[PDB]
Formats: structure tokens, C-alpha cells, sequence
């Protein structure tokens, strides 16, 4: 364990504090720090990951992105108030205190990224995942990022908190009936509801039978389609604990792809 210059504790907490005042906020910033991985490349090495990037155009454009400016906003006030935190070590922190507040696993914390200084660091547009397509895609851009199959799947998990926004995807709605808790929802709504087609909704999304007020994605319904991806929908969707593990795991792998000399943060 190694002490940040950045007074962790009382920024941790703030975080928290904030996230309390506004509960959308959580989600969105899981997904800002995911966003902010997925533009790596691991074959050609480049796309910038970790490093704040998308505080820059061209990046902040790509309709990936879209609504994330949102958690950016929300950060820049800690960022005045803990100078000392790169802003990619902050989006990764607060990724973190999003998924334990929402009661996820603890991902041990590690510091010392480097923010990234110009846009011309971005790595290209169609980099990150699209929701309307299904699993040679996901396969596809999960592979580049430098994870298996098991470790798609945990991702894709994160799926349990938060909302799609019709202003930001176009689609419209939650994955699970409460979607302030961090779990293994996400997995148990895929298996156990019968999705049916959303007639009403321009982007093709699905809805579950039972209520109509659930949604997923293409890509969330691909993962039953293939024979692999369903295989690791079932052990989380039956396991917990074990979607806890592997998906801190991934996560920290994720938060992690092209860093260097980082520290062990303390507990
Ligand atoms: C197959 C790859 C993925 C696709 C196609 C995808 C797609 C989407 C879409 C379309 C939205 C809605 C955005 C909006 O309207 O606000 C969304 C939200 C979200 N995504 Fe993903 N996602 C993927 C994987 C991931 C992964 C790996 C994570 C994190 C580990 C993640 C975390 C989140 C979270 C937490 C939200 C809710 C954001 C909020 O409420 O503001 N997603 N995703
Ligand atoms: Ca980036
Ligand atoms: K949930």
C-alpha cells in the first residue's frame, strides 16, 4: 500500500456524497470509466485508454460517448478540490465508489495515470461497442480490447445499474427493476424474462412480457444467442459471489489496459 498525494479517504467519501445527491450519477460514471477504456487497441497498441482522452474532440463526439459530458461535469468539482488526482485516475475512482455504493465488489484501487494533454492521443470513431449489433461484433471488440469470453460477459454485467437514455443511445429505458443496485441481475433478468420485440421504440430493443418496463439491447440479448457468451450468462446468473470476483477482476484489468508504474492505493 502506498499513500496518494490526493487525500483519498475525504475524496472517496465525496464522491459518495455525491452520488447520494444525484443517484443516475453512479451508472454513468461506471460507464464513463468503461468508455474511457474501450477505445484501446491491444494488436496496434494505441487508442489512448486510462488517460482522460475523451476530455478532447474527436473523441467526446463519437455517438458512443453521447451523454457522457454529464459525469465529466459532475467530476470537474473534485477535480478543484483534489488538485493533485489525474482526471483518469478520478474517473477511475469514482467507476469504483459507484460500484461499491451501489453494493458491488471493492476493486482495490490502484493510482498514478497519466492524463492525456491534446486530442491527438484519440484513438478513431467505431471503436466502441454498438448496441443494435450482436456477438461476431461484441466478440470482435472485446478480442481487440484483450479479453475472453469470460471476461465479456462479467463486463457486460454492469448492465445491472443504470439506464439507456433515448437523448443519448436512443434507446430507451433499464435492464433490471432496480437499477441503483450493482449484482447479478442483469444475468438472472436475461435468463428468466421472455423478450419480446419493443414495437415502439425506433431503435430495436426488447421487453420483457411480464411488465414491459425492462428492456436489453441486441447486443445483451446476444449473449444468449451464443453458445459460448450464454455459457457465462448462466454461472453469473447462478452465482453471485462469483460475478462479484470476476467482474472486479475485469474491471480492473479494463481500467488498467495501457497504464504504467501505477501504486497500490490503501483500502
Ligand atoms: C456490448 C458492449 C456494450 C454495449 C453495446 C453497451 C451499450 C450501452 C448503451 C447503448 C447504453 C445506454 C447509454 C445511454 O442512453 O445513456 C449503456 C449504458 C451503460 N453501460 Fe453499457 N454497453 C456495453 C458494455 C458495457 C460495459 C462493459 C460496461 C461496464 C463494465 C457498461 C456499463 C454501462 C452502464 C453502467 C450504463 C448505464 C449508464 C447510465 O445510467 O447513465 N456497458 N450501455
Ligand atoms: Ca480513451
Ligand atoms: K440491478
Amino acid at each position: 500500500s502506498e499513500e496518494p498525494p490526493f487525500d483519498i479517504r475525504a475524496l472517496r467519501a465525496d464522491i459518495e456524497d455525491m452520488i447520494s445527491e444525484k443517484l443516475e450519477l453512479g451508472p454513468s460514471l461506471i460507464r464513463l470509466a468503461w468508455h474511457e477504456a474501450a477505445s484501446y487497441d491491444c494488436f496496434k497498441k494505441d487508442g489512448s485508454p486510462n488517460s482522460a482522452s475523451m476530455r478532447f474532440k474527436p473523441e467526446c463526439l463519437y455517438a458512443g460517448n453521447k451523454g457522457l459530458d454529464i459525469p465529466r461535469k459532475a467530476l470537474e468539482t473534485l477535480k478543484k478540490k483534489y488538485p493533485q488526482i489525474s482526471y483518469a485516475d478520478l474517473w477511475v475512482l469514482a467507476a469504483y465508489v459507484a460500484i461499491e455504493y451501489m453494493g458491488g465488489p471493492t476493486i482495490p484501487f490502484c493510482w498514478g495515470r497519466v492524463d492525456a494533454k491534446d486530442g491527438s492521443v484519440c484513438g478513431p470513431d467505431g471503436r466502441l461497442p454498438d448496441g443494435s449489433k450482436t456477438q461476431s461484433h461484441v466478440r470482435e471488440v472485446f478480442r481487440r480490447l484483450g479479453f475472453n469470453d469470460q471476461e465479456t460477459v462479467a463486463l457486460i454485467g454492469a448492465h445491472t445499474c443504470g439506464e439507456t437514455h433515448i437523448e443519448f443511445s436512443g434507446y430507451h429505458g433499464p435492464w433490471t427493476h432496480d437499477k441503483n443496485g450493482f449484482d447479478n441481475s442483469f444475468f438472472t433478468q436475461l435468463l428468466d424474462e421472455d423478450w419480446v420485440l419493443n414495437p415502439k421504440v425506433e431503435q430495436m430493443q426488447l421487453m420483457d412480457r411480464a411488465t414491459t418496463k425492462l428492456m436489453m439491447l441486441p447486443s445483451d440479448v446476444c449473449l444468449l444467442l451464443d453458445p459460448s457468451y450464454r455459457k457465462y450468462v448462466e454461472l453469473y446468473a447462478k452465482d453471485n459471489d462469483r460475478f462479484n470476483k470476476d467482474f472486479a477482476n475485469a474491471f480492473k484489468k479494463l481500467t488498467e489496459l495501457g497504464t504504467r508504474n501505477l501504486h497500490k492505493a490503501p483500502a
